[PDB]
């Protein structure tokens, strides 16, 4: 009973967090095996950030200029290299707390947990979605760069995000663990446009299935629709178009509840066209889109 | 930038989770030093739960009947005892991952993180508030009993909650770590009334301060009010009455934003009397009450 915006247990990621200092700049790093990963803008002063030439700035740096501290012990840097927007600092000791892990590039609409860190120390954990426009609506202050996003499958941590930027619009931008930004963002303190964001339709429907499973049924109606009819309403309300792939992923939830995916689409169409009328669904007064169909099944079945 | 319902990093608590089996019943336990804490209803069959005589049921049990497994290793039980609604199973080995800890009984309106577990394994972490009526609106399935709520102050974990019950209304009930239930609940599968719940006024105001800090200012008005006038509106909308103690706790937030607490009360009064008019505050379409004044300061300053 109950449905919550749940993050993964963060323990395996906490044991990987280190502090990285270069000159006067400090941010977070991720220590896996004998490599520490961090945003390359650790080599910049706030002055350099307006238009940085990263290749030129890194050339002024040597292994001894990167101070890596794990808790209270110092790591010895024996190599440094830039890969896209991350620096990989080779250390002489493998992290004894390195969990089984993968680096993955998530798709927009997919979710992950963020372990917000400051000075190498974890402050908190929350669940995010990578927006269709490749931004994240996180909680990041100065010094949070290097904090990572991840998913956990039994004992394997798939790292998917590293925080780099707080855009002037208040949204957050970052890279995968190979240093490639999600979206058109660059690691430069300049005005950068995030595209028009849309609501993740498959996640809203998955969340409506979670509401039915937990008792919130008031929104269910006597109507059905077609993918084409629904997509006309989706277009009007800036929802991602629903595809047969999305319908297929909702299969298990449709099977467990006995509610056809297109009947749930008609309930969503009525909610979009008429609002909530002052009511709530799972304690929320808007349509939640940060739970994937996989999150709902996992939470509703109790997968550990 | 950004404000999220953030949970504490759960690592220190993950290292304390064990599985406890007694007969055919399995739930979670908390291993701290050489003691494993779990709900006493682990000794019941679902049949016993309708009207259990715990003293009589425990007498049929011996140390060898309690199977405690931490990950994959077995703990040797050398003592058992019931304290209120918890069982304390003395084990022969102190948990090497026991963090610095305290047992605390939280007040209603205060918040904490829950590490939802099944069969001794962590599945997720989320932030809760202890409702004014002493229930929690969590996410708990069968097998989640023994999962704990906690707060962390630097390196000290203060355990405040242990999950015991899923009430027929879909809300959750549990105890502190001494086994005393929060509220009038008993560990019996019977119809139990949760009192009338109220909204935690001081937390809503603290959340309104968090919205001002992050840019959401539309709700601010040209009005002020008095504690007596505000409490008349609070009464009408089932909000907890605001006291000078609550105003005092909002002091630091009032100082950082330059918005007098009673001016923020008048904005809240207007939101209560007029609704949101289809707008949002911090991505929410209702008034959030699960952030204390301490949570807001901690998140907005980046305390680790
Ligand atoms: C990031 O939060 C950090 O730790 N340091 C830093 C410096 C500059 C930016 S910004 N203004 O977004 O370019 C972000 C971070
Ligand atoms: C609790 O979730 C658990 O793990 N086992 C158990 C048994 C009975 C209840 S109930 N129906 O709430 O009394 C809760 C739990």
């Amino acid at each position: 009973s109950g449905f919550r915006k749940m993050a993964f247990p963060s323990g395996k990621v906490e044991g990987c967090m280190v502090q990285v200092t270069c000159g006067t700049t400090t941010l977070n790093g991720l220590w896996l095996d004998d490599v520490v990963y961090c945003p390359r803008h650790v080599i910049c002063t706030s002055e350099d950030m307006l238009n940085p030439n990263y290749e030129d700035l890194l050339i002024r740096k040597s292994n001894h200029n990167f101070l890596v501290q794990a808790g209270n012990v110092q790591l010895r840097v024996i190599g440094h290299s830039m890969q896209n927007c991350v620096l990989k600092l080779k250390v002489d000791t493998a992290n004894p707390k390195t969990p089984k892990y993968k680096f993955v590039r998530i798709q927009p609409g997919q979710t992950f947990s963020v372990l917000a860190c400051y000075n190498g120390s974890p402050s908190g954990v929350y669940q995010c979605a990578m927006r269709p426009n490749f931004t994240i609506k996180g909680s990041f202050l100065n010094g949070s760069c290097g904090s990572v996003g991840f998913n956990i499958d039994y004992d394997c941590v798939s790292f998917c995000y590293m925080h780099h930027m707080e855009l002037p619009t208040g949204v957050h931008a970052g890279t995968d663990l190979e240093g490639n930004f999600y979206g058109p963002f660059v690691d430069r303190q300049t005005a950068q446009a995030a595209g028009t964001d849309t609501t993740i339709t498959v996640n809203v429907l998955a969340w409506l299935y979670a509401a039915v499973i937990n008792g919130d049924r008031w929104f269910l109606n006597r109507f059905t629709t077609t993918l084409n009819d629904f997509n006309l309403v989706a277009m009007k309300y800036n929802y991602e178009p629903l595809t047969q792939d999305h319908v297929d992923i909702l299969g298990p939830l449709s099977a467990q509840t006995g509610i056809a995916v297109l009947d749930m689409c008609a309930s969503l169409k009525e909610l979009l066209q008429n609002g909530m009328n002052g009511r709530t669904i799972l304690g929320s007064a808007l349509l939640e889109d940060e739970f994937t169909p996989f999150d709902v099944v996992r939470q509703c079945s109790g997968v550990t």
